[PDB]
């Protein structure tokens, strides 16, 4: 834990100049239009624009620690709002353009945005989620569960059980929840398009799931300000802020980014909404 390898921290950021950024986001649109099964992979980069620092960015938690400085939070977890990127992903699922969403984020924003939990793998856990050690029932709380490392929180299960509730935050030693990783793995293998957003892809095996898409000739898009572990495997690398990339993508797809109603939990995806007809792609 104290000597846990925190990987490559504080690499220089890359900014695609505007003409190139505009051309890459057009190519991403073309890829989304052409794909049968689109899977998104998110990391801490999608939450930096809500005030939650990442881990390995220039002011990330691990980067600052290396330099003997502290990360800065501009929000609590409870007062953090979903970004434009978070809400774009909600809409993409609703119109059937996203098959599944794999996140390394513990910040609870995908759940709180109203993204359906049955299309989400939360590989590293959720700050707001406790789980019955007996029956495995999960409770999505309105405040952060005050423990980390799969510890007893002190609350008990209420299923019609009295099982001990534990946090879902993996420590360095803990392996990924089997359900989340198994669904994330099946989605990534069966996808013909994996898109990574604000992850450096340094964690194994979370960071490696997008590569599974390349099996049977799937395509891989990496959107990130820094270099990533798997840059050389990407069909398309977009170096720009994920909110800029996603608002431009949504405009190309003719989709609006929906309103956030405040924190709301959706267990099961709703029936798909209508979406714009597809352009002719030669
Ligand atoms: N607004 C932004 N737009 C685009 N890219 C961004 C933005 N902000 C940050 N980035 C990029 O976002 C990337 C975020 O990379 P990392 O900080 O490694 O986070 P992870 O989610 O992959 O960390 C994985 C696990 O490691 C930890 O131990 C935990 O257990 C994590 O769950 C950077 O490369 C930024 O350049
Ligand atoms: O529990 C914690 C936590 O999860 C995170 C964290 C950091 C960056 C992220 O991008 C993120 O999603 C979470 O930081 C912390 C920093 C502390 O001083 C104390 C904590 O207890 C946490
Ligand atoms: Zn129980």
């Amino acid at each position: 834990p104290f000597t846990a390898d925190k990987g490559k921290c504080g690499l220089p950021e890359i900014f695609d100049p505007p003409e190139e950024l505009e051309r890459k986001v057009w190519e991403l649109a073309r890829l989304v239009w052409q794909s049968s099964s689109v899977v998104f992979h998110t990391g801490a980069g999608i939450s930096t624009a809500s005030g939650i620092p990442d881990f390995r960015g220039p002011h990330g938690v691990w980067t600052m620690e290396e330099r003997g400085l502290a990360p800065k939070f501009d929000t609590t977890f409870e007062s953090a709002r979903p970004t434009q990127t978070h809400m774009a992903l909600v809409q993409l699922e609703r119109v059937g353009l996203l098959r599944f969403l794999v996140s390394q984020n513990v910040d609870g924003l995908h759940v709180r945005s109203g993204f359906p939990r049955d299309k989400l793998a939360e590989l590293h856990g959720n700050m707001f989620v406790e789980e019955c050690a007996k029956c495995k029932t999960q409770y999505v709380r309105d405040t952060v569960v005050g423990t980390m490392g799969l510890k007893a929180t002190g609350r008990l299960c209420t299923v019609a059980c009295r099982g001990e509730l534990r946090d879902t935050i993996l420590d360095w030693e803990d392996s990924l929840p089997d359900r989340d990783l198994a669904l994330a793995d099946e989605a990534s293998r069966n996808a013909d398009l994996s898109i990574t957003l604000g992850t450096s892809l340094q964690i194994r095996p979370s960071g490696n799931l997008p590569l599974a898409t390349k099996r049977r000739g799937g395509r891989l898009v990496i959107v990130n300000l820094q270099p990533t572990k798997h840059d050389r495997h990407a069909d398309l690398r977009i170096h720009g802020y994920v909110d800029e990339v996603m608002t431009r993508l949504m405009k190309h797809l003719g989709l609006e980014i929906p309103a956030w109603d405040g924190p709301r939990v959706l267990e099961r995806a709703l029936p798909p909404l209508p979406r714009p007809p597809t352009p002719k792609l030669e």
